[PDB]
């Protein structure tokens, strides 16, 4: 064993945690709509062809915001094709993806499947082979209540209440020379800019993310950014950030340390941010949009057999697997670290694309690795985001320095009167000893512990077993205003305490 200490002090505070960092993202992308969400034929489909098993799956997660339509498709989408009698809806060729869309799901079916799972949407305009006009009127479509040719034809296409979405994607990452319409950061942070004004006039209540970079290697990484907000400053309220991970190398301690990268990232883009806000003369802050993140790397040679213009194909299958199912954590907890800056968070994505629920046609959905650590921080991670101060024990890894066995943070929930650790242990070898100072929770007890383990790194789950499920046999206690816990090595932990 080795031993670890964080102080646990309730006037050490980071921020509020908005609860749209436990937000997802569903894309006309593989099978996540078709197959995924929606299965008319499904013995477990409701009067409207939705999975109503999907439905619990991730009602069960809470996940408050679903970022749609795109993600790449977005870019060279007509949001008209999927409205109104589906006779009239045509088949495009979907070149994102090299797959032909029916459209026989649009904005309109989309946003009664989220009213059935209780998100909002975050809803994503197209500025790649569209602008400013097509922006505007989607935006009357959806929001205006009536008197307007848009809003009478979204009452007549059986929609009387306008959706009310509040918070809309300027398009989708643009900076990359694989994307539909691609723009230069000065082409994109015009359009951006006049598609944001528009948007607002029409409903000044909305409020706008505008995209980063689409990962952090981009040639223009930084620059983009920069330049991007330069243009849109006044009339945005977020700025996205998108990165996954995965382990080619099969080196654990080296992949367990990702997060620390992550939190360099969050740090970068919070700087670049505050220092057009500086230029600008701005009062308001811009904050932060994680739009897409996740572990993604596993289905990459499968898809390489996918032959285009196909519906539905089983593109971004990954099989996530109980490592994963740590570095989502640590995910996580970093996400929860920089709550002071992070509002919105997007896992990429919900449903059968690299995704914590999986589906089979006419048969079971089962969750990944992953649903369980993004579930427990989605639950029991709301509430005041404190300040860690922690003395762990630290290794090496071909790509990091000095990375603590220990990933942690605190959760405080002053309604409820209750305190959530969520801790991994990195150690590939050893049980982590970790002692909380929680003198400033006085008459706080330990609830439960609950920890998510496996012998086998690789191990996944699959819809004929659950090998990797969490357990409530963690040891923490609460003895002389600490507690005592003992982390398991590779490990996944969630200490909660409550004022008892
Ligand atoms: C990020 C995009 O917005 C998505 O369409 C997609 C899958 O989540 C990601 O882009 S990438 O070009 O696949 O990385």
């Amino acid at each position: 064993t080795k031993k670890a200490t964080m102080i646990i002090e309730k006037d050490f505070k980071i921020a509020e945690i908005d609860k749209r960092i436990y937000g997802s993202f569903i894309e006309h992308l593989g099978r996540a709509v078709y197959g995924g969400i929606y299965e008319p034929g499904h013995p477990q489909a409701d009067e409207n062809g939705f999975r109503q098993d999907v439905i619990e799956l991730v009602k069960e997660l809470q996940v408050p915001i679903i970022r749609y339509p795109g993600g790449n498709f977005v870019s060279g989408y007509n949001w008209e094709d999927g409205v109104g009698p589906k006779e009239q809806r045509p088949r495009r060729l979907d070149l994102a993806w090299k797959s032909v869309e029916t459209n026989e799901i649009g904005l309109n079916e989309f946003m009664d499947w989220a009213k059935m799972v209780g998100a909002e949407v975050n809803m994503a305009v197209n500025l790649g082979t569209r602008g400013i006009d097509a922006a505007r009127n989607l935006v009357e479509y959806c929001n205006h209540p009536s008197g307007s040719y848009y809003s009478d034809l979204r009452i007549a296409h059986g929609y009387k209440e306008p959706h009310k979405i509040k918070t809309w994607c300027l398009g989708n990452e643009m900076d990359g020379p694989w994307q539909i319409g691609h723009k230069t950061a000065v082409e994109y942070g015009r359009i951006a800019c006049e598609a944001a004004k528009v948007m607002k006039w029409v409903d000044p209540t909305i409020e706008l993310v505008v995209c980063g970079s689409s990962n952090r290697n981009m040639p223009t990484f930084a620059e983009w950014e920069a330049t991007v907000l330069d243009h849109t400053y006044d009339h945005v309220d977020y700025i996205s950030l998108h990165q996954y991970y995965g382990n080619r190398d099969n080196d654990t301690a080296n992949y367990l340390a990702l997060s620390l990268e992550m939190d360099d990232f969050i740090r970068s883009v919070v700087a670049i941010a505050d220092y057009v806000k500086a230029k600008k003369r701005s009062k308001k802050t811009i904050h932060l949009s994680f739009d897409e993140w996740n572990v993604w790397y596993h289905s990459n040679e499968a898809d390489k057999l996918i032959e285009p213009w196909t519906v539905a194909p089983p593109l971004l299958e990954d099989i996530y697997n109980f490592e994963d199912a740590l570095l989502v954590g640590c995910m996580l907890i970093t996400l929860m670290k920089h709550a002071d800056r992070v509002k919105i968070a997007c896992l990429a994505q919900l449903v059968n694309v690299i995704a914590p629920i999986m589906t089979e046609k006419n048969g079971p959905a089962w969750k990944q690795t992953i649903y369980y650590p993004f579930m427990h921080a989605s639950v029991y991670g709301r509430g005041v985001a404190l300040h860690p101060v922690i003395s762990s024990p630290k290794y090496d890894s071909k790509d990091f320095t000095d990375v603590p066995y220990l990933e942690s943070i605190a959760v405080y929930n002053e309604e409820k009167e209750e305190v959530t650790i969520f801790a991994v242990n990195r150690d590939m070898e050893d049980a982590l000893l970790l002692e909380c100072d929680v003198r400033s929770f006085e008459d706080y007890r330990v609830i439960e512990h609950i920890v998510l383990e496996h012998d086998n790194v690789k191990q996944t789950n699959s819809a004929q077993s659950s090998p990797v499920v969490p357990h409530r046999n963690g040891d923490a206690q609460l003895s002389d205003r600490k507690v005592s816990a003992t982390l398991p090595k590779l490990s996944w932990n969630v200490i909660r305490l409550g004022k008892r």
